[PDB]
């Protein structure tokens, strides 16, 4: 175990409360929760409908096997558990009865095309799921060749190599924007405790795992920009690709970018990444798919330093919307630790995520709080973490 040394005080527990959003922005974000509850119910009978396009499912009051059914349908091995996932929310939305391999149609399973085109222009008329019954209708249409592994995933979620439909889900729409947002506050109030005890010519160091093509890093950089001279921000992607695409487009305004591959499933040294070299680690939606967490975890404290955080943008319940979309992605499946995570997900939900990085040597675990009297929003949320600098 490697433990660092202490070169600055704890400072999370006094920055959470600078950062947690106050009641008339949870108020503000819980006025999509309805928008959001629908998109669940529309992304059930959506499912319907591809199994009805695909000649299951078709009339109530019909038996099949689901192992039979599932060689009838064409289904790709890589979606053996998709299509587990698939039945289940077909089961838990009221039109199957799964007993064993077992599946009967009930009395609610009617023909669903009609009606879920005229659904989907209902619901792609409220901005805040709009983005996201556009991605889901994008699948739809081609669901039936997705699912056979006839056309790869990425060919309909990046449609001619494009991010037309992905952009928007991850930027430009209310519920993504509040996140985004409280990850850019999180940085912002770090800078502000430590930028005023830096000795001359010392810098802070933030490493952003998984950055992509940096739609969400934008603006990150943006915002810190006015920080530049006492900054050092690592641009970081499991993809050579894409960290040469996010140079290009981010390295000439933003000097003080160090753009660098990085793996944390594998040895961060070798890789040319240096122990307790980092004040902050930020993941914004990419540390989950990975093997193993707790490994995953204890890579990110030795990169660390001791009292750094780990800033943490997740989803957090497997909503439909996500196993329908995200869910044909190798990244969803990657984990091999399902007992650490949400059933049929690589995800975790709050109280997951809090007593896990605890489990790990973390301190003042804090998902933020998005609650007013009994609702809340569980969807997504920001998590931050201090770490204790011990790391095996």
């Amino acid at each position: 175990a490697t433990v660092h040394p202490e070169r600055f005080e704890p400072l999370l527990e006094r920055s959470v409360p600078r950062i947690q959003p106050g009641l008339s922005a949870v108020r503000e974000l819980l006025t999509h929760q309805p928008a959001f509850d629908a998109l669940e119910r529309f992304s059930e009978d959506l499912l319907l409908c591809i199994f009805q396009d695909m000649g299951a499912f078709q009339r109530a009051g019909s038996a099949e096997s689901a192992a039979t059914l599932r060689e009838r349908l064409g289904v790709a091995g890589r979606f053996g558990r998709l299509y587990d996932s698939l039945l289940a929310i077909l089961e838990g939305a009221g039109y199957l009865r799964i007993e064993g391999d077992r599946l009967f149609t009930s009395e609610r399973v009617t023909p669903k095309k009609h009606e879920v085109e005229r659904r989907m222009q209902q619901l792609a008329d409220l901005p805040a799921i709009a983005p996201y019954v556009r991605l889901l209708w994008a699948c739809y249409r081609r669901y039936p060749e997705l699912l056979r592994g006839q056309v790869a995933a990425t060919d309909v979620l990046f449609p001619q190599g494009s991010m037309d439909l992905m952009g928007p889900l991850y930027k430009g729409n209310a519920t993504a924007d509040h996140f985004n947002e409280l990850v850019i506050k999180s940085l912002l109030v770090f800078l502000d405790a430590r930028v005023p005890h830096l000795r001359e010519g010392e810098k802070i160091t933030i490493l952003e795992v998984g950055a992509g093509t940096g739609g969400t890093t934008a603006s990150v950089l943006e915002a810190l920009s006015s920080h530049a001279r006492h900054l050092e921000y690592f641009y970081t992607d499991i993809s050579h690709a894409f960290t040469r695409y996010g140079k290009r487009q981010y390295g000439p305004r933003y000097p003080f970018v160090t753009f660098q591959p990085l793996d944390l499933e594998g040895d961060v040294v070798a890789q040319g990444f240096s122990a307790e070299r980092f004040d902050v680690v930020l993941g914004a939606n990419v540390v989950h798919a990975t093997k193993n967490l707790r490994s995953t975890l204890q890579s990110i404290k030795r990169l660390l330093k001791a009292n750094g955080w780990l800033v943490l943008n997740e989803m957090t319940r497997v909503v439909h919307f996500l196993t329908l979309s995200a869910g044909l992605l190798d990244g969803w499946w990657l984990f091999e630790d399902a007992a650490e995570r949400m059933k049929w997900s690589p995800l975790l939900s709050s109280p997951m995520w809090k007593g896990l990085l605890e489990e790990e040597g973390f301190r003042r675990v804090a998902p933020l709080q998005h609650s007013d009297g009994t609702s809340s929003w569980s969807i997504q949320n920001v998590i931050l973490a201090e770490s204790d600098g011990v790391s095996r």
